[PDB]
């Protein structure tokens, strides 16, 4: 049977709940924060599970959940791999590049000065992100005050500022198909350019349940961020798509 | 020609260099800090690098480096998963679990609460140690105590031991030298062999692995990704570093 992992419970959850009951699709429900993950002796709460759906709101715990279900020998809908290639903005933009994907120009700094001449060599304005869990940068007097205030200490996120034509767009993918897009809101007709590029950017860092978002830039179709755990309540209404279904027989299809 | 990834020069690092020259070995010193690591645009520092080794004692400078270098298609030592593998605790445990390694009844919580469940279930005296130390004797110095490593709590049984701690330097598919954490521990069939094993069970490359002499045999406690050995060469008489420079070089492309 289905396992479906969480910790807080969101209208997302609520919403694979209701689905999973009407879909006849056996499942339980286990609360990760109280189950005990001791190696080499499975929990009485994973009794008769066979497939797991890694939904908890933090990503720490998560990741450590679907580590552990790894041990066990439990496939985890978005395996560790995913989440964590996902959960970190290098590591997403390595796996695009290596992949050979459109994304905007980017670079990474280790330490305060180095990330000065960077800024500087990319010309103003700029943008700067942090590597884990958002600020143009006017000139170098705003870089300096910015860079001022584990695997990420002092790690710093460049990328060029992107002009942009149109509309951000999200794409939902699951396995190798992409399922539902919206304007970041209108619903976003889905295009063949716009679903091929997406299905890569999931495969790109490993494939699963995740949640693409692009720009249309100048330069045409760029690639943004690539989401692990993707929420949708509002979109299932501005699309008209069952996501969660979608999501939940995906999952039960790789059952071992 | 060979790239030394480097951040502070250490005598490991100062050793690296001088056996390189010896050896005859084409290469170069790279000031990570100040390197430009622009994805799709390779640096002036690399040009001509076909392989690297990555030294720097900066664990998340060292991981984003190697990663930087994936992309640019140039082989490192210590892929950026043995690297992260490594450097978590946790992580490794799994990869050991799932290899059938042996090694200590171990356990993670999620939050406050459930590590101590899990310590009164484990039986004290217990270990407790960070995910990226202390020794607990009972539940009042249990609860005294108490990016993607946000409140994890690794715990782990205490262990007896009849014998004192091992460390193995594995380079590639051969266990090359050992020591007591210093005396030199002749390399028996047994302990080169697990040592391998563990190696791989993280992805393989060069690593130092740390072993107990439990009462229920030998036991694998850690695996670590950039390998001290200033002191061991003297202790076992083996080039180490002369070793790791070879199969670096070997991977060349
Ligand atoms: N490089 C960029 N250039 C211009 N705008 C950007 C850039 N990166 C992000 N933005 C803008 O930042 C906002 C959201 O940024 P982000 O951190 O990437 O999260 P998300 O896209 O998942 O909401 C959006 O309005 C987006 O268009
Ligand atoms: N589970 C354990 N039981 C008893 N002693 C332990 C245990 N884990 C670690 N130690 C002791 O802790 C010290 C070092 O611990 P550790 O954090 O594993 O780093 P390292 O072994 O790489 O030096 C050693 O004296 C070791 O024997």
């Amino acid at each position: 049977m289905l396992a479906i992992l969480y910790d807080r419970i969101r209208p997302d959850e609520r919403m694979l709940f209701e689905r999973a009951e009407a879909l006849g699709l056996p499942y339980k429900k286990v609360y990760v924060p109280a189950l005990p993950m001791v190696l080499g002796e499975r929990p009485k709460e994973l009794e008769g599970v066979t497939v797991a759906l890694e939904r908890c709101v933090s990503q720490s715990r998560g990741l450590a959940a679907a580590r552990y279900l790894t041990a066990l020998g439990i496939p985890v809908v978005n395996r560790p791999e995913v989440i964590e290639a996902c959960g970190d903005k290098w590591a997403t933009s390595v796996a695009l590049a290596k992949a050979g994907l459109p994304q905007p120009k980017t670079a990474l700094a280790t330490d305060r000065e180095e990330a000065l001449r960077l800024m500087e060599a990319f010309g103003y304005p700029v943008v700067l992100k942090p590597v884990i869990g958002x600020x143009x940068x006017x000139x170098x007097x705003x870089x300096x005050x910015x860079x001022x205030x584990g695997f990420q200490h002092q790690l710093f996120y460049i990328q060029e500022y992107v002009e942009k034509p149109g509309r951000d767009i999200r794409v939902f993918v699951v396995g190798e198909r992409a399922i539902a897009a919206i304007y970041r809101a209108e619903n976003c007709p889905l295009t063949e350019e716009v679903a091929r590029l997406s299905v890569k950017a999931a495969e790109a860092v490993g494939g699963g349940v995740v949640a693409v978002d692009l720009f249309e830039s100048e330069r045409g179709l760029l690639v943004n961020e690539v989401n692990h755990t993707m929420e949708f309540k509002n979109s299932v209404h501005t699309t008209g798509v069952d996501i969660p279904g979608e999501i939940l027989k995906y999952a039960w299809s790789l059952a071992s």
